[PDB]
């Protein structure tokens, strides 16, 4: 799965390893082998969330099969919250999550896509 | 509604409050609430646009119900277009827009999803 | 075309010009103007692929008509795989792509969308 998390938390106030912690969190939480999870990690941007400018934080989880559901989506949103209120020491008004399925034949990988893998 | 801003203006060169600002303008814009309006933006970047690297902005909006005809699009484009030109003193030629629907399913807030608020 | 390319490679580690020169390539590759391809690099960012914070990268790809089919996303996968490898001196393993069909309708230009253009 493929996660993106835009924060305007400089760099300085994003605790160190959260990039490796998240592959592990998401992992567990998605059923995803953890050596398939890529994480982006986006720090010190200008941001507004909910019209307001304290420190917040966006997550975007891109994955095949398991991101497609409203049923698990709330599971997925209530593993993912309780992960990063923790980790960026942000409140659960301050982060929002986006899913979006992807299909085989959106993924390049080595040169090829995951159709043909 | 989630907005997207990525910029090739430092982020010296991008009004302060601009955030809010696009805030305000988008409740209006989308007609959403402003306290339910997200920005995000990435100044400093490395940019072209239209195959040039002069000064550009590309924006990003995302909402459920509202981005998903080419007869509304063509009116938000038109109050976007105009807000960004003259916040970013940039030319109508330096900007694009991509506009994607979406669902209650994709929407994790508050450990959930907003199928279920 | 929209590109947006995402690396933990410092901007001093990308090489200069990299955006103009991926403007020539997505031209050729996907059989549209240069004059039409934009491109986002976005880099120092904190990134793990695979499960590794190894240096690496993402490229994400939007365009309409030409992305939605595996045989031609297998192609396209190819060809931005050997330039970005040689590019950024990264190896296969660390750069993964992602397609996005888009419509008309979703591209503000101009003011309008290019429903109407």
């Amino acid at each position: 799965p493929f996660l993106e998390l835009d924060t305007n938390l400089p760099a300085n106030r994003v605790p160190a390893g959260l990039e490796k912690r998240l592959c592990a969190a998401a992992a567990s939480i998605l059923g995803k082998p953890a050596d398939r999870v890529n994480v982006t990690v986006r720090p010190g941007l200008a941001m507004a969330l909910s019209g307001s400018t304290e420190p917040c934080a966006q997550l975007s989880i891109s994955s095949i099969g398991v991101v497609g559901t409203a049923e698990d989506n709330r599971s997925h949103s209530a593993h993912f919250f309780e992960f990063l209120t923790k980790e960026l020491a942000l409140g659960q008004d301050r982060i929002l999550i986006r899913f979006f399925p992807l299909e085989s034949w959106q993924i390049g990988k080595i040169g090829t896509v995951m159709t043909f893998l």
